[PDB]
């Protein structure tokens, strides 16, 4: 198989926020909350869906390497077509988070658990308890973190 020089390096915080630095040790990383907060709403012009969420991170800088990266991070998901969670964009030059990502479904947040845990390791299962759960992913400033 092909290997991809565009890897991350993941950094966890706690049980519910985490980092993945830019590859190349980048002056940027992508953060990733685990909260039930609801930020965004469906609109007309920011559906997404796990195939074209890098359009997600159109106007930032680096956009490519961006892309390079959230594409590492979503192997062996989306592939899968009964992987299927509302991806909403934001409005970043309004200060809303890049995407947020529906994980309401036990089976998509089963999902997204699993492959954080293999990036990450052993952490706080969110899919034990019901009701509301989201990814909300941003891009955030390097302050090494780790
Ligand atoms: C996890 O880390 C974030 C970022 O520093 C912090 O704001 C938050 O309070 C922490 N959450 C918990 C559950 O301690
Ligand atoms: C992603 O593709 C779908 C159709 O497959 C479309 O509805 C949506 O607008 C696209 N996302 C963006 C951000 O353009
Ligand atoms: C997330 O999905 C659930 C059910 O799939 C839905 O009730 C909820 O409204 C969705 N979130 C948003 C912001 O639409």
């Amino acid at each position: 198989s092909y290997i991809t020089p565009y890897v991350p390096m993941p950094c966890m915080i706690n049980d519910t926020h985490f980092l993945l630095r830019g590859p190349f040790e980048a002056s940027w990383a992508i953060k990733l909350e685990i909260t039930d907060v609801t930020t965004l709403v469906v609109d007309t012009d920011n559906v997404a869906n796990p195939t074209n969420i890098s359009k997600c991170f159109a106007n930032n800088q680096d956009e490519r390497l961006l892309g390079f990266t959230m594409e590492w991070f979503l192997s062996g998901l989306e592939h899968d077509h009964h992987f299927t969670p509302q991806i909403i964009c934001g409005n970043v030059s309004k200060g809303e988070v890049n995407a947020q990502v529906n994980i309401t479904m036990e089976d998509h947040c089963s999902q997204v658990f699993l492959k954080m845990r293999r990036i990450f390791g052993v952490f706080k299962n969110p899919c034990t308890s019901h009701g509301k759960q989201n990814v909300l992913i941003s891009v955030s400033n390097w302050t090494n973190q780790c």
